[PDB]
């Protein structure tokens, strides 16, 4: 599995923290482009996150479609229909985004 | 739309790899300088894309709860009312965030 | 409540909007140190943010199954059963990670 951990992402910011504090106490050429490195790998950690995260998230709209069609299933013939499938629609759309 | 796509927030990263990968061969006040624009930039563009994204989520628990009331009406007289009117008000205390 | 806004991030970066554009008016080890600073403080902002959101779209999972054992109920002997359940356990699934 690719999927990272918010805690993962704490951690990883502890890390830079410490690097910040170096730099702060004793300010360099060597610290700045530390600081700076770990700043971009840690960006790209937030990413990868949120990627992992939004394509759960994906699934989860995909199922709130699922319950839907059930719903109207054994819901048949009652007005919530008309309503139901904007609905379903609706998370079509959020599906196709991320 | 304004939505921003995660592979967007990727691209942009790989860019500020680019920029990091020379500001390591060669540290310089201009390297350093057009790093940290970069990263500005981008921190910006996640946020960006986090907003959007919760914008959806939002809709998308306002979408659960419609569901809830569509079940409660064909489940009417059913003891689930009990504990689905109960998630339909957490729903609602989450949409009131983002 | 330690929950972080949307808006709060953005109003964070505009600040540091307004040291890049000094750093970038008049580069020195100070604006650098100080630009540094303020976005490994920001990236922490920014997770935090993502923490809590996604503490409360595991509760939406959650909050998802309960609607499926609820309609499960009232919906009993329907076929839509059997592809029902395996939705549930793919929100588990889904519920266990963050």
């Amino acid at each position: 599995g690719s999927h990272m951990g918010t805690e993962d992402l704490k951690y990883s910011l502890e890390r830079l923290r410490e690097i910040l504090e170096r730099l702060e106490e004793n300010p360099s050429e060597k610290q700045i482009v530390e600081a700076i490195r770990a700043i971009v790998e840690n960006n790209a950690q937030i990413v990868e996150a949120i990627r992992a995260i939004v394509e759960n998230n994906a699934q989860i709209v995909e199922n709130n479609r699922a319950i839907i069609e059930a719903l109207e299933a054994i819901g048949g013939g009652t007005k919530i229909l008309e309503e139901m499938k904007k609905q379903l629609k609706d998370l079509k759309r959020s599906l196709e985004r991320g």
